[PDB]
């Protein structure tokens, strides 16, 4: 029966948000999202091939606008420094822990979902189903590393809009998540992250063999970022309200590609940050007393490749990205909205 035309349209959101919670993601979804589909139904689309493009699907920008909305309402800095002004207010300690959000089509439209195990984000898909809503997607803001997302079903996948353009971000979708366990124990700003060295280097070596496949068997080097602001040169993430900055030099080490134990990353909790929203500079209050612990799964990696190296034997890759959209993209690549014609 069904037939369609690809189109863009305004989505709505659904969640399990508990309405008794003071947590901020739950509050936001409690008043800006409906409940989740109590009877979710996925329909296989028989013998259809559908072209997808994760680098040009308007669901990314909608999710982005939502996360901006949530952070503007939820976070309370003591002082905001935007475009030549300075707004001051009260900065209490909030409750912070992202919850999965579902995205759903209005009537006359439907979501398509690519189920090709190794599909790279662009191109034809031969196992296409139709859903009302995406799956639940945690809105985890981070640089350098993708946290608390979804793994690739089969092999590690390299995602890029154009691998030959070195200004285009590369996303690595891992097959196997590696824990990063970060703790500020009871200088109150100093904390550390622990990663399994064995698993990390096994995964990293696999990552460069895949990168070797895509880059004509060339030698693949990892280097740290070549300067910039701390949110660029550090793996940054929010744990329990505190903004964490971690040094990833030990992770992107090439000789391990006597190193087999726990890798310990030095980190600092910052009160003064440069808002990822682009608006400007923000100041929050000193950290919570006692132990501050967050355990997360690395499930993907963000990478930028140097240019001016074509007449070399090497290709060198630094952690990076910057644009938060790619985060959302890393979970929305297998979806696209269509208009039922
Ligand atoms: C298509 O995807 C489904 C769901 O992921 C899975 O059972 C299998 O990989 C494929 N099934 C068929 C019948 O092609
Ligand atoms: C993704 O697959 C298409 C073929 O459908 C191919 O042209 C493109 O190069 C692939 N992208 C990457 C990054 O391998
Ligand atoms: C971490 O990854 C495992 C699968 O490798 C999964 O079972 C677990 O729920 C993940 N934890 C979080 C918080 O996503
Ligand atoms: C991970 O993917 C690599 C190739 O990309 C493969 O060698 C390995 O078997 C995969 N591991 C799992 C657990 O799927
Ligand atoms: C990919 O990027 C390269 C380098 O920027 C560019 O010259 C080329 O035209 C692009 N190719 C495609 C198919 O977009
Ligand atoms: C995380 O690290 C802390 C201190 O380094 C340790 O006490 C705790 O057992 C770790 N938790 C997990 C789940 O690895
Ligand atoms: C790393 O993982 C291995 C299995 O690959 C496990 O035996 C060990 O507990 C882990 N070691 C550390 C230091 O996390
Ligand atoms: C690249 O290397 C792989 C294994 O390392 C090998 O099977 C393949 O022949 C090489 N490809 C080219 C084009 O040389
Ligand atoms: C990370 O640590 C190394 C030494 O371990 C240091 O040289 C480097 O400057 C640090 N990174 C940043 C961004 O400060
Ligand atoms: C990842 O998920 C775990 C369990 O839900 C949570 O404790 C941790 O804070 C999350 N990490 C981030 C960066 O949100």
């Amino acid at each position: 029966v069904p037939v369609w035309k690809d189109a863009d349209t305004t989505l709505f959101c659904a969640s399990d948000a508990k309405a008794y919670e003071t947590e901020v993601h739950n509050v936001w979804a409690t008043h800006a999202c409906v409940p989740t589909d109590p009877n979710p139904q996925e329909i296989h689309l028989e013998n259809v091939t559908e072209n997808f493009n994760m680098w040009k699907n308007n669901m990314v920008e909608q999710m982005h606008e939502d996360i901006i909305s949530l952070w503007d309402q939820s976070l309370q800095p003591c002082v905001k420094l935007t475009g030549g002004s300075v707004i001051k207010q009260a900065c209490p300690k909030i409750s912070f822990d992202p919850i999965p959000i579902h995205y759903c089509t209005p009537a006359g439209y439907v979501i398509l979902k690519c189920n090709d195990k190794n599909f790279n984000g662009t191109g034809p898909c031969k196992n296409v189903s139709s859903v009302q809503c995406t799956h639940g997607i945690k809105p985890v803001v981070s640089t350098q590393l993708l946290l608390n997302g979804s793994l690739a079903e089969e092999e590690i996948i390299i995602r890029s809009e154009n691998l030959t353009n070195n200004a285009k971000t590369i996303i690595v979708h891992l097959n196997k998540s590696v824990e990063i366990n970060c703790t500020r124990p009871s200088d109150i700003r100093k904390a550390y992250c622990e990663i399994n060295g064995t698993k990390w280097n096994k995964v990293l070596k696999q990552v460069t063999e895949k990168l070797k496949e895509h880059f004509n068997n060339k030698t693949i080097i990892f280097q740290p970022p070549s300067g910039g602001d701390l949110e660029i040169t550090m793996h940054t993430f929010n744990c329990r309200g505190e903004f964490f900055y971690c040094n990833t030099t030990q992770l992107f080490n090439n000789t391990c590609i006597g190193c087999n134990g726990t890798i310990t990353l030095p980190c600092k909790i910052k009160q003064i940050i440069n808002m990822w929203q682009g608006t400007g500079q923000a100041m929050y209050a000193p950290p919570i007393d006692g132990k501050i612990n967050c355990v997360s799964n690395i499930t993907g990696i963000l990478l930028t490749r140097d240019g001016g190296a074509n007449n070399t034997s090497n290709e060198t890759f630094r952690p990076g990205g910057g644009d938060m959209r790619d985060n959302w993209r890393s979970e929305l690549y297998k979806y696209k909205v269509v208009q039922i014609e």
